[PDB]
């Protein structure tokens, strides 16, 4: 569900309507928790391929080997496919993408421009039709100063850039959020009603810079509220840390 009304987020949303409908790549910029995934997703059912798979995958989990065969898939009940096959006539999501090694880079450009796979064991390439959609919080211009990310694909790539507001230049959307999220934990844990945050609590919320942005925002306050347990008075105590035992 997408909650937020900031105008950059608002901004987002536009940007991502007109994009959608088009075949070029589509690279998202932003910090963890600020709904890369979900925005990825939004391109693909607002865009043609709607019908079409929608594919993940966390470049940074695998290890340089296993991502690649991961990617392009290999030779296994007869044959291990990739999640570009998986995602044919679809869009691929490729999340993390800023560690992705030199080498399927590399690999990887090669596809967009060429549509295809390459392949071994006396069989024939392999034609994909896949939308591309990546992300990362990293500077990939830096990187490409590096040497650490390939220029010539980057300039395929980012054909063209969407980039999430994290959550703290969103303020206008802190509040909203925590009131919604405060009450979907109020009706799990059977409360009456959310009786609300004291100054406070505001205060706090407010403050925190959210390295973790919506996704910790969400946890924060459901384990708040569940601290609370009560509709009697306001809430007061946001629990940023679980790791600190209060009082
Ligand atoms: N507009 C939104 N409304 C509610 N939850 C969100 C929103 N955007 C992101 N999230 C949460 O943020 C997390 C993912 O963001 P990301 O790290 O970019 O994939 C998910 O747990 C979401 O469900
Ligand atoms: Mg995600």
């Amino acid at each position: 569900n997408l909650l937020g009304e900031a105008n950059s987020f608002l901004e987002v949303l536009e940007q991502v309507s007109h994009l959608a409908p088009l075949d070029k790549p589509v690279l998202i910029i932003g910090e963890r928790g600020t709904g890369k995934e979900l925005i990825a997703s939004r391109l693909h059912y607002l865009s043609s391929r709607w019908q079409g798979p929608f594919i993940s995958l966390n470049c940074a989990a695998l290890n340089e080997n296993l991502l690649d065969s991961e990617l392009f898939g290999h030779e296994a009940q007869k044959r291990h496919p990739g999640r570009f096959e998986r995602a044919d006539g679809g869009t691929l999501f490729l999340d993390e993408l800023a560690t992705a090694p030199m080498m399927v880079q590399e690999k990887l450009l090669r596809v967009i421009e060429y549509g295809e796979l390459e392949r071994v064991g006396g069989s024939q390439p392999l034609q994909v039709n896949v939308r591309l959609v990546c992300a990362t919080n990293a500077d990939l211009p830096a990187m490409v100063n590096e040497g650490t990310f390939r220029a010539d694909l980057l300039d395929r790539l980012a054909f063209d850039v969407v980039q999430l507001p994290p959550l703290r230049e969103r303020e206008s959307d802190i509040m909203l959020m925590a009131e919604y999220f405060a009450i979907q934990m109020c009706r799990e844990i059977k409360l009456p009603l959310f009786p609300g945050f004291t100054e406070r609590a505001r205060e706090t919320l407010l403050n925190y810079r959210w390295p973790g942005n919506i996704r910790e925002l969400k946890n924060v306050v459901e384990r708040s509220v569940y601290r609370h347990g009560t509709s009697d008075y306001p809430l007061d105590d946001i629990i940023i840390d679980p790791f600190k035992r209060r009082p």
